[PDB]
């Protein structure tokens, strides 16, 4: 009866709903899952190698899962501008629930990621006033979130009974062996250079991100929010933020990310606005040599220091979110993200990606 299609099962998120979907306690349960992904390789979980954006590797591949009741919706293209970022991803969403819907005769609930870029425009009001919720109207500028959930809509038609949820989560706290986008990942990797050199964590971003109140979205949290809305009927055809229930500051999570490497804490340096990608420019060498000295996962710098990322999150203020329509239609889960935080930072090491 229950079995998921994760949709991007190498992906941070796709990774919790691996790990936590199979497991014997796991709402909905006991479930049978598909993983889907582009690459090759790598347990309970049957693995389907499909490259999403060809409508024929996605017909080939999809087609032939004939059983699957929920799909979790958790890829997506990164592209240079937005327009493209559109072509791009519906074309994706498009090929998969082209494959799956018409095949699926138990198909019961298309659940589909998204983001708090939802509430925020280009800039460039027009905009919103946080603590953002979910159902005030959708600022006038392009967004392929919005494309998306169309799409979805569109083809909730073509089938009776099916149902669907979105989840809008903010900055994600979460691990995979093969993400391209970890921040937690990342600044590990900046944390273990600094060791490596001797030199002390200094804060890389803007005074409202080491000041201001921020939150953030707990990979695990995030599955169980899917799952939540896979079984739960008040969760049904609605959207949903999802965060922590907490709040805290970087100028505390520095300290804790300095503790957990034994490197100096830096402090918020007035006059600049300090970048990783600058001063991670030319680290290639350095760390393929901490990765030979402790015996690390053979990876690359660009793969595993993702510093465009880190500072788009790390130079901003953070626009808090609210949990209070989750809450409302019975999601009680939080995190508390201080210890969420070491709890991810352990799982970088625990892989061996950093020492
Ligand atoms: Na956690």
């Amino acid at each position: 009866s229950s079995v998921a299609l994760i949709v991007g099962v190498t992906g941070i998120i796709g990774n919790s709903l691996a790990e936590i979907l199979p497991l014997a306690d796991t709402p909905g349960g006991p479930w049978k899952v598909y993983g889907v992904a582009r690459r090759t390789r790598p347990n309970p979980i049957n693995y389907v190698q499909c490259d999403i954006s060809d409508p024929d590797d996605s017909q080939a591949k999809l087609s032939p899962l004939t059983d699957v009741t929920h799909v979790f919706y958790v890829t997506w293209a990164n592209r240079s501008t937005e327009q493209e970022n559109c072509e791009a991803n519906s074309k994706m969403f498009r090929n998969v629930l082209d494959a799956v819907i018409p095949n699926c005769p138990n198909l019961k609930h298309i659940s589909l990621q998204t983001g708090r870029k939802h509430y925020m425009g280009p800039f460039e009001i027009e905009s919103h006033d946080p603590p953002y919720t979910e159902d005030l109207p959708r600022l006038k500028y392009m967004n392929f979130y919005y494309d998306l959930e169309d799409i979805m809509l569109e083809e909730v038609e073509k089938k009776e009974g099916l149902t669907w949820s979105v989840h809008r989560p903010g900055n994600i706290f979460g691990f995979s062996p093969y993400s391209m986008m970890n921040l937690v990942g990342t600044l590990c990797v900046y944390a273990a250079i600094c060791k490596h050199e001797g030199k002390v964590l200094r804060f890389t971003g803007c005074k409202a991100a080491w000041d201001g109140y921020s939150d953030c979205s707990d990979a695990d949290l995030i599955a169980e929010h899917h799952i939540w809305a896979a079984v739960d009927p008040y969760a049904k055809n609605e959207a949903f933020n999802v965060s922590n229930g907490d709040v805290f500051k970087w100028k505390h999570f520095w300290k804790v990310l300095a503790e957990q490497f034994g490197v100096e804490c830096g402090e918020y340096e007035e006059g600049v606005d300090l970048k990783l990608q600058d001063l991670m420019k030319g680290k290639e060498p350095v760390w393929e040599e901490i990765v030979r000295e402790n015996g690390l996962t053979p990876t690359k710098l660009k793969d595993v220091g993702i510093w465009w990322f880190g500072d788009v999150i790390l130079g901003n203020e953070c626009f808090l979110d609210s949990m209070n329509k989750s809450k409302e239609h019975g999601f009680l889960g939080f995190r508390n993200s201080k210890n969420a935080f070491i709890s991810w930072i352990d799982k970088a090491k625990a892989y061996k990606i950093v020492p």
